[PDB]
């Protein structure tokens, strides 16, 4: 459900190595997390509260090497931040 | 396994909200990740090189909101930085 393999679409726990994660609430190396309050290693965390190494977290109050960082008040080594 | 629980001794990718974690390479909310790359809000996080909110981060190299990031050189909110 929730690991591994191309698509996790139903998965709304953690999401681990997975390649398309769009209901999870954590991910881990995964993809297309756009309803992710947590993120590392992965994409488009488009509603992350806190995004590692992570893109696209436009809704972020902390970032780490991560981009369009559109919210965060701490922003380390990250893109778009006000 | 790696998510949930009380004792995620064999997890050796990562965890998320796990309670023992000490052979993971990534934690999310998880305890004594002591071999951990990266963390967010975990503990024990002694050899990650990078800490989000996250406890005794004693070699990494990036620490937003942890503690004891006694090298690290990318310091945000954290203690014991130099």
């Amino acid at each position: 459900q929730c690991t591994g393999g191309a698509d996790c679409t139903s998965c709304t726990g953690a999401c681990t190595g997975c390649g398309n994660c769009p209901n999870a609430v954590t991910c881990t190396n995964s993809q297309h997390c756009v309803k992710a309050n947590t993120c590392t290693g992965s994409t488009d965390c488009n509603t992350a509260q806190t995004c590692t190494n992570s893109k696209d977290c436009f809704e972020a109050n902390t970032c780490t090497d991560s981009t369009n960082c559109y919210k965060a008040t701490a922003c380390t080594n990250s893109s778009g931040c006000p």
